[PDB]
């Protein structure tokens, strides 16, 4: 097994973020069921700042008591809400808005936690890739200098766009891409819908990505591992 | 339109494309479905006996559906030979070369043909020797007359997409593509079967054998449509 932010991670495929929201125990079946199915993060999330947090830690707070190993990540844009939560517990910081707090990485740094990267005339449709490769590259290399661990930035260059977009397909097309640049690579396909999304997981697990955000931890956790023994089965 | 064409019958000319397995009343109900659900070929499978049960079929279905592309399941000439008079546009010859006439009858009705292949050897050498035996099927069968373009490669019939050498041609799958003789892939939990049928039909495999059209169609189409062969939805 690798390790992924000092914690154990699947080492035969690539890693899956199980999203988990409350609304209390459905949350705490959710995490269970997460962990079952093979989960290597659980990402938490859930108006304000003062009850958001009032909210999160005592969610984390259980999550790294009844998993002590488990990779917790926290779904949140707000620096303050990231404070608490990496306090909680939290491993990894899962900016899923790309950076509108400066802040942000500073507080990855203070608390060793990793974070996530995230992506939220005319030049030709290889420029459209290297436009993106550009600015989550950079977004990483900022989080480094302001004392992020290199080895804990995850890079999301396709945050949110989901299925079928024309931005999409094409940073889905381009996952080799992405991996080259040389930061682990976070996918977010999610959302006969499922068929196209296991497709796409298929493809972008096959180019080297390293993580998926994704509901339906089961489903994913069995193409990974289809991809797996395709790309790497050699003991006969 | 945009359709292409195998053996001379339209087919999707914007994905990989599928063919549907059809083993009387609910035979003929498997058909309406597959068609319905986009299937571009749809497999049909004593010689009097095997023959008098297919060849009404195939003239059914050839009346049915007047532009189906139509394969015919079976290993002996004589039955093939029936099924492409009664209308079969392909022999799905799913023995892999049993019946040594079978290119000649392939010829004979300007069919097309599959040439299928079903060992201790090294990694590479599996695929070497599929790869060597298919290809050279295929030219045997182009030699006997068979037109060039209406050939299909069938390098891992019946493999079994968990077996390792199933798993060996399926990483392998650009190799077998890059021989130029189109790919047919047929092998036998679902995501397992979705996500090898995504990367092989990314790395360019023609055709896939299945028995459920529709999942396997959702498959191709999100590939063609990250391949940019069909547009966004």
């Amino acid at each position: 097994h690798s390790t992924l932010c000092g914690r154990p991670v699947a080492g035969d495929r690539a890693l899956i973020m199980a999203i988990v929201n409350r609304t209390d125990a459905a949350a705490r079946d959710a995490v269970h069921r997460a962990v079952a199915d093979g989960a290597d993060v659980i990402d938490v999330g859930g108006v304000d700042v003062d009850t958001e947090i009032t909210r999160l830690v005592p969610f984390i707070e259980w999550l790294r008591g009844a998993y002590p190993d488990q990779l917790i990540s926290v779904d949140t844009w707000r620096a303050q809400v990231a404070k608490a939560a990496c306090a909680a517990g939290a491993d990894l910081i899962n900016d899923t808005w790309g950076g509108v707090d400066p802040a942000m990485p500073e507080v990855a740094a203070e608390f060793g936690a990793g974070l996530v990267c995230a992506h939220t005339y005319g030049t030709t449709t290889r420029g459209v890739v290297d436009a993106v490769i550009s600015q989550v590259t950079a977004a990483a290399e900022r989080a480094v200098a302001a004392g992020v661990a290199r080895e804990k930035v995850l890079i999301d260059p396709a945050h949110d766009f989901g299925k079928n977009t024309f931005h999409g397909l094409l940073l889905l097309r381009h996952v080799a891409d992405l991996v080259m640049t040389g930061w682990p690579v976070l996918m977010a396909l999610s959302n006969e819908r499922l068929e196209g999304t296991l497709a796409a997981t298929a493809l972008a697990a096959a180019a080297g990505a390293r993580m998926f955000r994704v509901h339906e931890v089961a489903a994913t956790r069995r193409v990974l591992e289809m991809v797996a023994s395709i790309q790497g089965v050699r003991p006969p």
